[PDB]
């Protein structure tokens, strides 16, 4: 491969739409590679791992319980509810919401979490209370992914999130137990987690989520390393390209191969 950088620019020309890429040092914080890390792109499904901090803040608060059971109806259900449709009977913890969510990207379990932490106006609260000024988000699912060209609703920057991601899961503001449940959250992921592992030379530590949306809309918030260790943190976002969904996952991937190869840095 050639450099990370090199790799990202030939990513950008040949989608034809804009990347954001940040790799940041997780115990550090210290930035490592960026390309437009302060420029906004749509965080689609990636927003459900801030969602589900939120949701751990109030755990650790005392005022919600991973225990608790919310039932919910048919009519509140949206798009993409694999998981959410097999409980309108019985219900689902507000645990098993997060693990739908993060896991699934069940649509509808991040709707049901959205609620209880007062709607995308309070998660975006949320946001401003453990210093991130800049990732928002204005909307519900489905629509949150709409990636209107120039709208800022629903969206972050990568430096914005990798931050708030390092914040969440080693800056104590969580939990001991609540950092390790969001992390194993991501761990498990099943939609791109074994997919990238099938990809991943021997000994390299995944865990991740990933979001699509309108207009080539793309990305992965995720954290990586050698010697089977969580040692970056790596936010890709791409937007506004024409691509099918095959080259933007290659052309992700292709970063990921760049990175890996020239790690030591
Ligand atoms: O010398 C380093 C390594 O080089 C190759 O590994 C290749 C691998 O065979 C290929 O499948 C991958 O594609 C990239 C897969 C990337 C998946 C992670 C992508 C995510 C993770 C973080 C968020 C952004 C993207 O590249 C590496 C590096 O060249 C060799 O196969 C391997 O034996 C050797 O250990
Ligand atoms: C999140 O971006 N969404 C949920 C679902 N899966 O996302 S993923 O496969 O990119 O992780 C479908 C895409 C999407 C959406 N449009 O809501």
């Amino acid at each position: 491969s050639p450099q990370p950088l090199e790799q990202i620019k030939l990513s950008e020309s040949q989608l034809s739409g804009r990347v954001g890429m940040i790799e940041m040092d997780l115990a550090s914080g210290r930035t490592l590679t960026a390309w437009r890390a302060d420029e906004r792109f749509p965080m689609m499904s990636t927003f459900k791992v801030v969602l589900c901090g939120a949701v751990l803040a109030r755990v650790d608060a005392g005022d919600e319980q991973l225990e608790r059971k919310i039932h919910y109806r048919q009519q509140d259900l949206v798009d993409y509810s694999p998981v959410s449709e097999k409980h309108l009977a019985d219900g689902m913890t507000v645990g098993e919401l997060c693990a739908a969510a993060i896991t699934m990207s069940d649509n509808s379990a991040a709707n049901l979490l959205l609620a209880t932490v007062g709607g995308p106006a309070g998660l975006t609260a949320f946001l401003r209370q453990i210093g991130d000024n800049v990732t928002r988000l204005d909307r519900w699912e489905t629509e949150l992914n709409e990636a209107l060209p120039g709208d800022a609703r629903d969206t972050t920057t990568p430096a914005s999130m990798a931050a708030t991601l390092r914040k969440l899961l080693t800056s104590q503001r969580l939990s001991a137990r609540s950092q390790r449940q969001l992390l194993q959250w991501m761990v498990d992921d099943r939609v791109a987690g074994p997919l990238i592992r099938s990809v991943l030379p021997a000994g390299w530590f995944i865990a991740d989520k990933t979001g699509a949306g309108e207009r080539g809309a793309r990305g992965i918030v995720a954290l990586l390393g050698p010697n089977n260790k969580a040692e970056r943190i790596v936010v890709i976002y791409l937007r506004d390209t024409p691509a099918s969904m095959a080259e933007r996952n290659q052309q992700i991937a292709g970063i990921g191969a760049a990175l890996i190869e020239h790690w030591q840095r």
